[PDB]
């Protein structure tokens, strides 16, 4: 119900964009937290943009690949912060698992990929980022299904 296209030449375009998108998160806090969702081929922009993300925010160190888990967390500025890999998920099972952790209250930006298999417990995201990509380049809608995406987007100008 709101969209937004940015284009990203190379790398440091991915990355100041990356680290632009959190500032605007971290200002408003949560009732249900900011749903976030992740969704390209694979390989073209992913890792680039959530590191861009929580390395524009503090994040001395590496972003861990969320793939042998599941939730790999963080807490910055005011927030907690939560990467998901859905990937190796079949079974919700293992969704209602984690979300016990105090993972969805106040102060919880949880940032989500391979959405399929988030449907049941997985609430629905404020904000459904999608990013194109050819040959060197990279695109993005920054689409806000919900109210905070309504505002979110809003945000960036
Ligand atoms: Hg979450």
């Amino acid at each position: 119900m709101e969209s937004l296209t940015q284009y990203i030449p190379d790398e440091f375009s991915m990355l100041r964009f990356g680290k632009k998108f959190a500032e605007i998160l971290l200002k408003l806090h949560t009732e249900k937290a900011i749903m976030v969702y992740l969704n390209g081929d694979l390989g073209a922009g992913k890792t680039t943009l959530t590191r861009g993300m929580l390395q524009g925010i503090g994040h001395q160190g590496n972003v861990k690949s969320p793939t042998y888990t599941l939730v790999e967390e963080y807490n910055i500025a005011g927030k907690m912060i939560y990467h998901f890999d859905l990937y190796r998920l079949a079974d919700p099972e293992e969704l209602e698992f984690m979300g016990i952790r105090d993972y969805f209250n106040t102060d919880s930006i949880c940032l989500i990929e391979w959405s399929e298999k988030g449907q049941g417990i997985l609430p629905e995201a404020d904000i459904l980022v999608n990013i194109d990509y050819y040959d060197d380049a990279r695109n993005i809608e920054l689409i806000a299904q919900t109210n905070l995406g309504k505002n979110i987007i809003s945000a960036f100008s």
